[PDB]
């Protein structure tokens, strides 16, 4: 398996590692629940190294950008960044990312660990037209993301400018644990909190600071299951599971990072997309202890209206629940049944989203 540079780190730290896309992550190093109630309650760091960097450097980077992802990039002012998917020719979704915008010449793309073979390609195939040069940095960054309502104030002292002025999904060059550091109020767990992004080499000094801290506060270094259970309860998507090329925007609802007035890559597609919206990802609570996976048939009174996408334990919430792609006759209120194993039906509640929304701002 791939390794990131905290590894040892990780292994020292005593964690279960587990495969996840072919890296060897840390699943958890204490409990789920206990790493959870960190990002929950005051601070918890996860190693998010398998994730991929491509920089995209040229006088035309905006408007190569601008015509791979879905969102808005045009205008985006510098220090800004912006969530957003990138579609093929028939609205499918290719993988969601961030984008930011370090200057005119310069953008900077974090995807998913599992599709950065994919998505490099995918750019490059498509950067023809433009004057722009399109590399991956990966295999020499790192990423450390600092969740939790307490993550300004315990990261503060090591970093030489004021976080403050770092707005949500917003970013600045700056110095931390004394090494070169790009620093973002983002992250994907619904809480405040940071990613830091700089070169691998760095990533064990770094990460032996914050640790030095976490202690401090009663924080804790957080794990893969942790990183599930927020992103779920937070109800932010997880590409794989959730959406794929086989689903468009509108059907998971991230209509709202498509912008249709302006030219992208799938876009003919979406406009006769967006007229027939005909699936929706809902939100479910589960009644008891078992935990829904990807898969599981979801009925109505007997009858089949989707799956479910996502699943997992909530102990924010203390319940179990998950994400379905379900026909559009499916509304909040509604009591469904999730088909588990063997053929028993689970009841499960549809509700509104997002599950739970923490100490996050913009
Ligand atoms: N920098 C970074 N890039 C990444 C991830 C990440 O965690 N960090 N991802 C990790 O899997 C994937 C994208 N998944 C994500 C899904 C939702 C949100 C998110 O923050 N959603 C807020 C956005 C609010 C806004 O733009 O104003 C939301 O939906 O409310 C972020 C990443 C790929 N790229
Ligand atoms: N005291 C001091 N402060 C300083 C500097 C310095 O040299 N000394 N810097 C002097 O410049 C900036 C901090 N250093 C940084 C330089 C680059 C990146 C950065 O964006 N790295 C990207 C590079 C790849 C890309 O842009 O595509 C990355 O982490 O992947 C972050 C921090 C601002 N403050």
């Amino acid at each position: 398996m791939k390794r990131t540079p905290l590894f040892e780190k990780h292994v020292e730290l005593g964690a279960k590692m587990v495969d996840f896309a072919g890296w060897e992550m840390p699943l958890y190093y204490t409990s789920i629940f206990e790493e959870v109630m960190a990002v929950r309650k005051s601070v918890g760091m996860f190693d998010v190294s398998h994730m991929g960097e491509f920089l995209v450097k040229g006088p035309e980077a905006v408007s190569f950008i601008d015509f791979l992802i879905t969102n808005d990039f045009s205008s985006l002012p510098d220090g800004k960044a912006i969530y957003s998917v990138m579609c093929n020719e028939n609205g499918g979704i290719i993988d969601d990312l961030v984008v930011y915008k370090v200057s005119p010449d310069e953008a900077l793309m974090v995807v998913n660990a599992a599709n950065i073979e994919k998505d490099f390609n995918w750019i490059k195939s498509h950067s023809k037209n433009f004057d722009v040069e399109v590399s991956n940095i990966s295999d020499t960054t790192a990423l450390i993301a600092f969740q939790g309502p307490k993550a300004q104030e315990t990261l503060q002292e090591l970093v030489e400018d004021g976080l403050e002025e770092i707005a949500y999904y917003s970013f600045r060059k700056s110095i931390v644990a004394g090494v070169e550091t790009l620093v973002s109020r983002t992250g994907y767990t619904g809480e405040d909190g940071f990613e830091l992004m700089l070169e691998a080499k760095n990533a064990p000094k770094v990460w032996d600071a914050l640790m030095n801290l976490l202690r401090k506060i009663d924080g804790r270094p957080a794990g893969l299951g942790a990183r599930d259970v927020c992103r779920l309860e937070a109800t932010y998507l997880l590409y794989g599971q959730d959406m794929d090329e086989n689903t468009n925007p509108f059907e998971v609802g991230l209509s709202w990072v498509v912008k249709l007035n302006k030219d992208f890559v799938g876009k003919e597609a979406l406009l006769k997309a967006k007229e027939k919206v005909e699936r929706k990802l809902v939100a479910l609570e589960l009644s008891g202890k078992r935990i829904a996976r990807k898969g599981y048939e979801v009925l109505k009174n007997g009858e089949r209206v989707g799956e479910i996408t996502s699943g997992n334990f909530s102990p924010t919430l203390g319940k179990s629940i998950a994400l379905a792609l379900v026909s559009k006759s499916v509304k909040i209120g509604d009591q469904l049944g999730v088909v588990f194993p063997g053929g028993k039906l689970v009841e499960a509640l549809v509700v509104k989203k997002p599950f739970y929304r923490g100490s996050v701002r913009r």
